[PDB]
């Protein structure tokens, strides 16, 4: 038993809710919240900008030190950093950005990072401003992630569409 509430169960291990991932993280304080990161960990907008804003920019300060030491992530890759006031840890995962021409097949590689964590609160990778089809992203999630994932979908209209079209 865990503390996530109000989720619809899609499969053995995937759950979904219409929620703002920032407020969901603030209440649950999960072990892992996933950020929709880019390779530079520049958290300017979308999920990343909202998560970073909720940390009062501490996420960005930590991220800048990470990049200065390690260089950029790979598309499809990830790193574990602090969750600040939102979670124990933040798993920064880089899905392909269709608005940058990145290969959508890298979406499966991105979701594989979730398997290193037993339970996660996460957004749909490559959705929103990353320009992928959220329905495809949900399918890849279900077919790739084997650990327990609680998906937060900010847009109520989108949430209803993902549920109604789920196979
Ligand atoms: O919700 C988030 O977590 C981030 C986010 C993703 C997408 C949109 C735009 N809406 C849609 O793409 C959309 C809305 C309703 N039906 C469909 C069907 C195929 S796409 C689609 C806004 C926010």
């Amino acid at each position: 038993v865990n503390s996530f509430s109000g989720y619809l169960k899609l499969t053995d291990n995937v759950y979904i809710k219409n929620a703002d991932i920032v407020e969901e993280a603030k209440k649950v304080k999960p072990t892992v919240v996933v950020n929709a990161a880019n390779v530079y960990l520049k958290h300017g907008g979308g999920v990343a900008g909202a998560l970073n804003k909720a940390t009062n920019n501490a996420m960005q300060v930590e991220s800048d030190d990470y990049i200065a030491t390690n260089g950029p992530l790979k598309v499809g890759g990830s790193c574990v950093l602090s969750g600040h006031n939102l979670a124990k840890h933040c798993l920064h995962v880089v899905g392909p950005n269709v608005n940058k021409g990145e290969d959508i097949q890298l979406l499966k590689s991105a979701y594989e990072n979730f398997n290193q964590h037993e339970v996660l609160l996460a957004p749909l990778l490559s959705a929103g401003i990353f320009g992928a089809d959220p329905i495809h992203s949900l399918r890849v999630c279900v077919d790739t992630v084997r650990t327990n994932v609680y998906l937060a979908v900010f847009d109520k209209n989108l949430y209803d569409k993902l549920v109604s079209s789920f196979l």
